[PDB]
């Protein structure tokens, strides 16, 4: 009766960035609710945030390369920002262990490969085995090797995660836990007459995040999109007590 | 022309705190003589000192389970023990990346698993096309899924993994740095008269590199802590210590 959940990069990460920084107090609260829900089964994904995006942005990762010299200088930012989104996973992990979890890391650039920006291979019988054993396996958006001779690595996207192993778990529930109410019509934050979709179906970011999980709904599996900034959602969306949202058919 | 380096995990942290925490000045100046050799193909593996045992001990990690007290316990400890060597390893990565190293970690517990607290399973082809790309796989001892029900889990130390890996890709040399200049007659630290050995943990790292002597793979043992030991070994040149 298995759960997965996602954790938007941008609740548990502050853009307002000397550095990048946790959200402590989203991230702290959230692992209270996942602790209060106490799911069955549960496998959490979480985006990178402001410890992903800056980045691999500098760097292209995912972007055709021209040179060796833009090369090399790519596979030190692929390093770079592999070990960035890591120490995000660690006080990812921090928090939930903190709250009686036994979270277990699985670190996406070390078991998945991308042909093209899209998953080529991904194991998944350790997280099973993670599974059977009772632990919450945790992965998180990262940059994996593209055997595409032209790009070399990609982002692999905590929302392409989601649709990947829901597809291939096939989980009863999943949650994308994102910094907006639902799904709009437009863009909220540009567009006063944006309005919240309470279900979707076609294209009528966040749309990234959409298509991705259209790819998933169109295999048979649904999916969930509440805000994670706002108290209680999450434990009770783990509840399974209705929250505001919208679904994806 | 590859080269495998363990850094032993007693010299790159310090027991010393409340907290775990890094050799900063033993770590910092270990990537500088990484980054001064410039191995042209490498792979690190390294220790987890302080960030591993002491949680791996409170939890009695790789030992037999009686109660399912005990296994909820033990579920637990396997998930902090985890989480402490992956900030180390981000500690070890962010000096490498401060050299200017394209440095990337290999989490163990997320592609390899044991039997007995031996290292059954772990595909190599990732490595491997990290290592093609040019790039610095890093491992390091880990709490790994154990398929002997009677256990669960193990702790797979630095030198499993370099023996295990050793084999499989056949390095040109293998270079163990750890906090005494060699291996000794008796443990130097409490035999006054323990002789260095030139030629052949330490009772299990031995035995481990014994193991890859059999099989054709001979490494070498070196004093990490001494200034210039590994800059110079990574460069090919006479540096003190033993051969195995
Ligand atoms: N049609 C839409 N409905 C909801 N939000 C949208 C829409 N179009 C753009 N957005 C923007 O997308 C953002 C959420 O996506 P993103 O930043 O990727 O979240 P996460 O961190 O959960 O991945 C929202 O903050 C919102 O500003
Ligand atoms: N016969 C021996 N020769 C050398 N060192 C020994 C011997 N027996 C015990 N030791 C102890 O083992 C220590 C190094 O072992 P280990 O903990 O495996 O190092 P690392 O942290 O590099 O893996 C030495 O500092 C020494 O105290």
């Amino acid at each position: 009766h298995m759960i997965i959940l996602k954790l938007g990069g941008s609740v548990i990460t502050r853009k307002d960035s000397e550095e990048p920084a946790i959200d402590r107090d989203n991230l702290e609260r959230i692992a209270s609710e996942i602790g209060n829900a106490s799911p069955s089964s549960l496998m959490i994904v979480h985006g990178a945030g402001s410890f992903g995006h800056p980045f691999a942005g500098e760097y292209r990762i995912g972007s055709e390369i021209e040179n060796e010299e833009d090369l090399r200088r790519r596979r030190f930012g692929f390093a770079l920002t592999q070990n960035w989104v890591k120490k995000l996973n660690s006080h990812v992990c921090d928090a939930l262990l903190a709250e009686g979890i036994p979270a277990v890391s699985m670190q996406p650039s070390a078991f998945i490969r991308a042909h093209a920006g899209r998953i080529s291979h991904a194991d998944i019988s350790l997280i099973r085995s993670y599974l059977e054993e009772g632990m919450v396996p945790v992965v998180y958006g990262d940059v994996v090797l593209d055997s595409d001779r032209r790009l070399k690595f990609s982002v692999i996207s905590g929302d392409q995660l989601i649709n990947h192993f829901s597809l291939r778990l096939m989980p009863e529930r999943v949650i994308l836990g994102t910094d907006v109410d639902g799904v709009y019509t437009r863009n909220p934050k540009k567009h006063p007459d944006a309005r919240l979709l309470d279900v979707i179906g076609s294209l009528d970011g966040m749309v990234g995040k959409i298509r991705e999980l259209l790819l998933l709904a169109e295999k048979g599996v649904e999916s969930e999109i509440i805000n994670a900034a706002v108290p209680g959602n999450i434990e009770r969306a783990l509840l399974g007590e209705e929250v505001r949202g919208t679904r994806i058919t």
